[PDB]
């Protein structure tokens, strides 16, 4: 539980060290959240979850994907974005939206499932702008206090002494472009994939190799994409 258990017990080491500056404001949303639960409102994840992307090595991130806040529906947000259970069927439709643009990039056949733990442990950090969502209820916790969060989370990767490509996906996770101003870091961004908007500019968007192209440029290794 995050009101209860300090950064060094929740998240992997290097993300304990650099979310230091959010200690006390991860605390207050782990009081948000137990707040939630006391007036009969829910959340997602669970609680468990909700900083699982931390979970993953702070020095070993290459990409940032950063999209809106977690999946609305009870069943599909595991703490990854955009990631589902690998026996959730059918996709949500931002996930078929996702794998779409992958097989038009990359070529590769559709994923079997839509778990994106591949990528998680290939370097991608799997963000979103906001933390938790109500059920049912996109951007309920907008401006509850996640932004300083994963504000701080973005300016710590482009501090590392270190390449990054961020890819924002959407208007919530624009916000982070100021942030990744720093020379060894660059951003890609495009309209979200939600069908809302994916016919903005996510569709065509080539998001996958043009982060392996940004990355080779800065002599870092790309990403392996390929989801069996
Ligand atoms: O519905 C969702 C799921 C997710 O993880 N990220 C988003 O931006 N939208
Ligand atoms: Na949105
Ligand atoms: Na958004």
């Amino acid at each position: 539980s995050m009101t209860a258990r300090p950064l060094s017990e929740l998240v992997e080491r290097g993300w304990a060290a650099a979310l230091e500056p959010v200690a006390d404001q991860v605390a207050h949303m782990g009081q948000f959240l137990r707040a939630e639960i006391a007036a009969g409102r829910r959340y997602l994840p669970a609680g468990s979850n909700v900083l699982r992307a931390f979970t993953f090595p702070f020095d070993n991130v290459r990409v940032l994907i950063v999209g809106q806040d977690p999946y609305p529906t009870p069943g599909h947000a595991v703490g990854l974005s955009f990631s589902v259970a690998p026996d959730v069927r059918p996709w949500p439709r931002s996930l078929a939206n996702i794998f779409d643009e992958y097989t038009a990039d990359l070529g590769y056949p559709l994923p079997s499932n839509g778990d994106l733990t591949p990528w998680a442990q290939r370097g991608v950090l799997l963000l979103n702008r906001v933390l938790t969502v109500r059920p049912s209820n996109p951007a309920s916790h907008r401006g509850k206090g996640w932004e300083a969060v994963t504000e701080c989370a973005i300016r710590a990767l482009a501090a590392r002494a270190a390449p990054l490509v961020a890819i924002l996906w959407g208007r919530d996770a624009s916000t982070l472009k100021p942030m990744l101003a720093a020379g060894n870091c660059v951003a890609i961004e495009s309209p979200h994939p939600s069908p809302l908007s994916a016919s903005r500019g996510f569709f065509g968007s080539r998001p996958f190799s043009r982060a392996n192209e940004l990355l080779v440029g800065m002599g870092a290794e790309p990403i392996d994409w390929r989801l069996p």
